């Protein structure tokens, strides 16, 4: 397996933090692709914010491809979304916007967890309800809940 990492209008710091942790946490070479500006056609001006099917959809369909972006993104029928997977398909979108936060090594747990939990759908896993990696996050707070890890029932699926 090998983890293709396309920055998206996203700082460089957010980039590095998952370089340096998805590695040992998949067993997988990750690569960091160029830094790219997040595509104007995807932008929604009435809302401020980028659709995250769209920006999924101009990304390589190359197995694992994860696009991280700074822009806060949607998807139809939400607020926001943190970002989007093909479930058992090639690409992901992470935003790290609703994520942000000055307590630094929180933010870089979070973003480490979202990153974690839209590679294991591109992996096939769906939502768990145990103390998992993989349940539903609603806000921020449940992402900080939730641990960084797999339960002993998804892992063993991968
Ligand atoms: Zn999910
Ligand atoms: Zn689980």
């Amino acid at each position: 397996m090998k983890i293709y990492i396309q920055p998206l209008s996203v700082n460089s710091h957010t980039v590095e933090v998952l370089a340096n942790s998805l590695p040992k946490i998949f067993n997988a070479e990750v690569f960091v692709l160029p830094a790219s500006d997040v595509s104007l056609k995807c932008y929604n001006a009435s809302r401020r914010q980028y659709n995250s099917t769209c920006i999924l959809r101009m990304l390589p369909p190359i197995k694992v491809t994860l696009g991280v972006t700074g822009k806060d993104i949607y998807a139809k029928g939400m607020n926001f979304v943190f970002g989007e997977a093909e479930l058992g398909g090639a690409r992901a979108v992470l935003s790290v916007f609703r994520l942000t936060t000055a307590d630094s090594e929180l933010y870089r747990e979070r973003v480490v967890k979202e990153a974690v939990h839209e590679i294991g759908h591109v992996l096939g896993l769906k939502h768990c309800s145990n103390n998992c990696v993989m349940r539903f996050s609603n806000s921020v707070q449940d992402v900080d809940r939730k641990p960084v890890s797999f339960c002993r029932e998804c892992a063993s699926k991968i």
